[PDB]
DNA sequence: ATATGACGCT
DNA sequence: AGCGTCAT
């Protein structure tokens, strides 16, 4: 048992928005920016922020009129909105940029608009074998950071710090036994170090990553060091920065299932989890909750990097909160339609580029009075790709929830619309 | 009054 | 097929 079988890595834009708008507004190059939605409503809802912008303390979900009264400095580029809604064109056509790149060395798996796992599996044994033995150098990762080094018996740099500790993990490395988990994990960090250089060399784009075993592992390396380095995370600095780390933080325990983790088992920590074991684990959460959550904080998850760029669902979602809500049948057929005229533009993008028709459609809705993001999944063959089409087949599809027989308006106001294609082909 | 996309379950 | 859960 080991769980170091894979390497796998994680990706990721800094900042990624905020570098797409730069590329273009060079006002914004090193100026503590954001990037908001809409206009009205407090400014606008920001979503992406800047490094710089960070360090005065502007948040996302904050609203552009907010982070005014924290940061002074907000150069605030303006997310493109066209037909009433978001128009995300400039980023999701920056995003294929990008993961073009990192195809050029391994199989990766979309994992966002701004970030991919890839198994560097194969990739490994290609270069391992490349290698004679010639120990890997210090040069050839310029920018890498190896959790928990340097240590035992010990500058204030940060960046000699990096050294130093760069410095303690090659020497102690097996660079002829091509089969230990820390020189594949190793030739693995500088596949990265040449898919992150060349990524920033074919687009100006600027990445982080981390790379350790699993993918679990490999996201939270990604973000220790940040912005513009990598992370190698062993399978030994594992129980170390598991120890203070904070359950919430693992990919699926953010949630509702964190808290149960939590309170259930009275712990702060994924490294508390060692103690349980697996059956006895079982019994709390479930038969794939402990068979997963076991060999965890083990850093042990064998989720795989599913082979996939070009994703599933091409979606269009537009909400209308409180005093906006649609009660009319003449506004959810226009926003049903301007819904249905993006899902056309959207749609069309891929068939040429993707190769691939979808065949479904699923329309939701929200009414004025539930919480739930979706009170409402409805579903109908999507054939043609026409606007007119959709927009009216999406009506009939829901129309049967109008609680009146005022058919002059809508009973009662809908706070949400939303269409999305599944079901692709192969076109 | 913060727009997307995935997946496990039923 | 539809809904809850979760991540960005
Ligand atoms: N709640 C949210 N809602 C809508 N869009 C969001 C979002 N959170 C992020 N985005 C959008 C905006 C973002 O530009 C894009 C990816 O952002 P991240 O992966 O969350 N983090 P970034 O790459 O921006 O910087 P760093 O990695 O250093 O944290 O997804
Ligand atoms: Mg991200």
């Amino acid at each position: 048992a080991t769980g170091q079988d894979r390497v796998v890595a994680l990706v990721d834009m800094d900042c990624f928005f905020v570098q797409v708008e730069q590329r273009q507004n060079p006002h914004l190059r090193n100026k503590p920016c954001a990037v908001v939605q809409y206009k009205s409503w407090k400014g606008g809802g920001i979503i992406a922020v800047s490094y710089e912008a960070r360090a005065f303390g502007v948040t996302r979900s904050m609203w552009a009129d907010d982070a005014k009264k924290l940061c002074p400095d907000l150069l605030l580029a303006q997310v493109r909105e066209s037909r009433g809604k978001a128009n995300l064109t400039k980023y999701r056509e920056a995003s294929v940029e990008v993961m073009e790149i990192m195809s050029r060395f391994a199989v990766i798996e979309r994992a966002s608009i701004d970030e991919a796992y890839v198994d560097l599996t194969s990739a490994v044994q290609e270069r391992l074998q490349k290698l004679q033995g010639q120990p890997i150098s210090a040069d050839l990762l310029p920018s890498t950071y190896i959790e928990g080094l340097p240590q035992g018996p010990t500058t204030v740099q940060k960046e000699g710090m990096r050294k130093q500790g760069l410095f303690q993990w090659l020497d102690s490395l097996q660079i002829d036994n091509l089969t230990s988990p820390d020189l594949q994990l190793t030739v693995g960090a500088v596949i990265v170090e040449e898919m992150r250089a060349a990524i920033e060399r074919e687009t100006g784009f600027q990445c982080s990553a981390g790379i350790s075993h699993n993918k679990v592992l490999a996201k939270l390396a990604c973000g220790l060091n940040k912005p513009n380095r990598q992370t190698l995370v062993s399978h030994g600095s594992v129980p170390q920065l598991f120890s203070q780390m904070p359950i919430r933080k693992i990919r699926s325990l953010g949630g509702k299932l964190g808290a149960s983790v939590i309170e259930i088992l009275g712990i702060e920590y994924m490294g508390e989890l060692t103690q349980f074991t697996e059956s006895q684990l079982q019994s709390h959460f479930g038969e794939k909750n402990g068979s997963w959550l076991y060999a965890m904080c083990r850093g042990i998850e064998h989720d795989p990097v599913k082979p996939r760029q070009l994703p599933k669902t091409i979606g269009c979602s537009k909400n209308f909160p409180g005093k906006t809500a649609l009660a009319t049948r003449e506004q959810v057929q226009w926003w049903l339609l301007q819904l249905a005229q993006e899902l056309e533009e959207r749609l069309t993008k891929d068939r040429n580029d993707n190769d691939r028709v979808a065949t479904q459609l699923v329309v939701s809705i929200r009414v004025q009075g539930d919480k739930r993001l979706s009170s409402l999944r409805r579903c109908c063959a999507l054939t043609r790709y026409d606007a007119h089409k959709m927009s009216h087949d999406a009506f009939t599809v829901i129309k049967n929830c109008n609680t009146s027989g005022i058919q002059t308006e809508w009973s009662p106001p809908l706070t949400m619309l939303f269409l999305c294609a599944t079901k692709f082909s192969a076109s």
